[PDB]
RNA sequence: UUGUGU
């Protein structure tokens, strides 16, 4: 597919960006090899690991296969661990989630679902409990985008009040 | 009790 960076673990410390290229490279075309490195002193050094950017994820999916939990490099005592870079991380949960507050307690997860499913696709939707079943009064809802859960904010955020509530409906993005 | 995932 395109390209997608890979974070790798349990690379010897003595190993340069010129050896893991060449290691690489034995599954997929190599854009770029990146060694995270420590430099709180005098010489700068090798944190054990590495960025590894593939120009297509059939690559990066190769080489994890070939890789990952399979080959210990020179000195090393655990399996290479390659995973995608957590700079990758695209449509992170947390800023696709909102926190709905003041709804009714006998409110139902169906209920929210109903309410918010104008505004898109409702991956999850979760009413907080307390240990006895009873509501909190509050929820989480995740749309499938952050534009979905903007366009809910502007139209639902203290647009009504909820039976039992003392103040309008709270619609915002979850902590 | 405006409550943010035990």
């Amino acid at each position: 597919s395109d390209a997608i960076k890979m974070f790798v673990g349990q690379v010897p410390r003595t190993w340069s960006e010129k050896d893991l290229r060449e290691l690489f490279e034995q599954y997929g075309a190599v854009y770029e090899i990146n060694v995270l490195r420590d430099r709180s002193q005098n010489p700068p050094q090798s944190k054990g690991c590495c960025f590894v950017t593939f120009y297509t994820r059939k690559a990066a999916l190769e080489a994890q296969n070939a890789l990952h939990n399979m080959k210990v490099l020179p000195g090393m005592h655990h399996p290479i661990q390659m995973k995608p870079a957590d700079s990758e991380k695209n449509n992170a949960v947390e800023d696709r989630k909102l926190f709905i507050g003041m709804i009714s307690k006998k409110c139902t997860e169906n209920d929210i679902r109903v309410m918010f499913s104008s505004f898109g696709q409702i991956e999850e939707c979760r009413i907080l409990r307390g240990p006895d079943g009873l509501s909190r009064g509050c929820a989480f809802v995740t749309f499938t985008t952050r534009a979905m859960a903007q366009t809910a904010i502007k139209a639902m955020h203290q647009a009504q009040t909820m039976e039992g509530c003392s103040s309008p409906m709270v619609v915002k993005f979850a902590d």
